[PDB]
């Protein structure tokens, strides 16, 4: 009864999951949170908060690995999937990890210094602890390499693209990929004759146009800072204004990189929370700055959704996913309210239902376009890729 | 037989026109080009290139004023209109120039140091040379103050908006205003029940959503650097990428402000020209970089047009204007080609015709939305405002 191990090595954390090959069901989940710090803890299911003080990426994985042998799971780890943040232009699909892969990942790491270099430390540690186990590298950017130049190029001088590698890459590729695959079934569509818009909304957020199967436009840019206004992230911002602010407050480019990435967004406007559950309540309690933060949020999502639709020959569906998209009744309706121009009519009884109802249509009959919610499973997709790559003979 | 004098004091030039009150027709046009330099010339109609060596904003206007008395026009200058670049949040409409106005213009000048401070020098000089003549200040930003916060706020911290005044303002307001007014007549619409998209495309470029008469969304931001990719201007650009480039080439914020504003855009990609007539030919001659520069241009216009439509309850028309929009057959069709999602069908015989045909529908019957071209007249609108403000008793 074989399983697949899934690893995501963030900036300050290691998120892991164990899935069954037969069912693709989670049999264990956990997190090694607060990495590299004076005190680092491991938490499986949120039941054991085992401390490890000053421990790094390798030492954590060793602790996690023990907690699998402790539960007699070591001998069943058939495959190991690794979430990779930035694949650049070198990775179009999912691959079996080899020296060539590690080497190519090292090459593109310049594009995302924080995330990528942690992923490599997660690969190397897994390479170590699991020898005969075939490993797979899954890229958050690969789904997007189907974009045309006219859609990925920036309005900057060519030198930057050809020499320095400056271009739009877009993120949440695995989420946008999975969600769209599922969307073909639920909406009874033809992948080769389809036009979808996928709104991944949560911690970080992006839109993606999926034409006839492939990604043809996405909101996030070279970094995850472009597109929609997000939790702590500003979203689209006038560079002439950023350069102006630099001249006023005397702040540096590095200073503003922090403000834009960590102090801006939903938090930035509200001066309250980078979280909807709070802000949604704050509005109802009469807070205006929070009401604006959400109206502004909603507005920028509708602008991009409708804008991304221009990359499709015909619009068939609009899909919500991520923490916010799946769970938030209000933002869903507010975003449709805004996109009445496309002849969208929402079925409020269908939109009322929580995330327990899973995959669900939320639009009515008169509506020109079908709306739906599909819970993303970044983990399931990583597994499926590896299970497929398991049949491969290297 | 009264006339109106129109003045536009750019960074390095003074563009002027003389219009008849009865007909709103141009009776004289000219330019004082290459200002403040070692040699500064004046050119009426392009017939006399009178040099003035080292001459400033006041001395040029004196020379222009003589060339009106020389043609017996001084005694007929009933009104003087002044193009003002940046009105901030203080000016919602056109006004008669008074001390209070000059004072308020001084207050908002921080938002556009280059343009605004030249406009004031144009007002002061005209104040001088014409005493009893009533003067009018017309703002390139005023039409846009009808925007909701959710549409003008940036994803930055609130402090910047409330204290520092950071927000979207949008430009080409007079062009977007005039064009839309005309569009109601040509398309037989009801201003109070209308939804237009106006694409001003030329030197600099912007889109504007006009719902039930008023501006509800525009592409340009606080500065004229946001929105579409333009001639020398980059357009929308990932700030995470600009901060990344800063870390690579070691360039400063001021360095990049120049690259983005002057070295980027159509010129930036092509490495050839900041002008379409050339690039349109280059493509046909087999140049790829120019072909991309235009495909990229087209694409970013369609993204914003469709995106701005989300600010309308219903889409009735799409309007092209400016040097590029009025004159370019190809870009018009390429932009419609891209916006097939909205059910746009273009009548190519109608699109073939040059700018001599003036105001003209270019879409067919099957098309869900009417397309049209309307030649902007920033000057005529400035006059009309002043002629209206001429009836006012101060
Ligand atoms: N309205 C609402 N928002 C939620 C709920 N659960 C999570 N969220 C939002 O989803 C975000 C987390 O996104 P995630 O990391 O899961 O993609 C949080 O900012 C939070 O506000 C819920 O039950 N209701
Ligand atoms: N294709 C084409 N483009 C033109 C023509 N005249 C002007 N343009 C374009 O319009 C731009 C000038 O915009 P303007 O300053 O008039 O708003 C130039 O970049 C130029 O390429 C024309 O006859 N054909």
């Amino acid at each position: 009864f074989p399983v697949v191990l899934v690893i995501n090595c963030g900036s300050s954390s290691i998120k892991f999951s164990v899935l069954d090959v037969a069912t693709c069901d989670v049999l264990m989940a956990g997190i090694a949170d607060g990495m590299n710090t004076e005190n680092a803890f491991l938490s499986i299911n949120g039941d054991k908060p085992i401390n490890l003080a000053h421990s790094n990426y390798e030492d954590a994985l060793k602790a996690i690995a023990f907690e699998l042998e402790k539960r007699d799971l070591t001998d069943s780890v058939a495959l190991i999937g690794h979430r990779i943040a930035h694949g650049g232009e070198l990775f179009t699909q999912s691959v079996i990890i080899t020296d060539e892969i590690i080497d190519n990942i090292r090459r593109v790491s310049p594009l995302a210094p924080l995330h990528n270099y942690a992923n490599l430390s997660g690969i190397d540690a897994a390479r170590h602890l699991f020898p005969a186990v075939r490993q797979v590298a899954v890229f958050d950017t690969s789904f997007h390499q189907t974009l045309a130049p006219e859609a990925y190029l920036y309005g900057l001088p060519w030198e930057y693209f050809s020499s320095l590698g400056v271009r739009r890459y877009g993120f949440h590729g695995t989420s946008h990929r999975y969600v769209s695959r599922r969307a073909y079934e639920l909406l009874d569509l033809d992948e080769k004759d389809s036009g979808l818009i996928v709104a991944h909304l949560g911690n970080g957020a992006s839109i993606c146009a999926v034409r006839n199967g492939q990604s043809v436009d996405t909101s996030m840019g070279m970094t995850p800072l472009e597109g929609l206004m997000m939790g702590t992230r500003s979203g689209d911002v006038d560079f002439g204004a950023m350069a102006w602010i630099a001249k006023e407050t005397g702040q540096t480019l590095s200073d503003l990189e922090r403000v834009v990435n960590k102090e801006s967004g939903l938090l930035g406007i509200s001066g309250l929370s980078s979280d909807l559950r709070v802000l949604e309540k704050a509005w109802h309690e009469g807070h205006e700055r929070a009401r604006l933060a959400i109206k502004t949020f909603v507005h920028r999502i509708a602008r991009h959704i409708a804008g991304h639709a221009a990359s499709l020959h015909r619009l068939d569906g609009i899909i919500f996913t991520g923490g916010i998209g799946e769970n938030s009744v209000l933002i869903r309706q507010l975003v449709i309210e805004h996109l009445g121009v496309l002849g969208l009519t929402l079925d409020v009884e269908m939109n009322k239902q929580p995330n327990s109802h899973g995959e669900r249509i939320i639009s009515a009959n008169p509506s020109q376009v079908i709306c739906a919610v599909i819970p993303t499973n970044e983990e399931k997709m990583i597994a499926l890729d590896a299970i497929h790559l398991g049949n491969v003979k290297a």
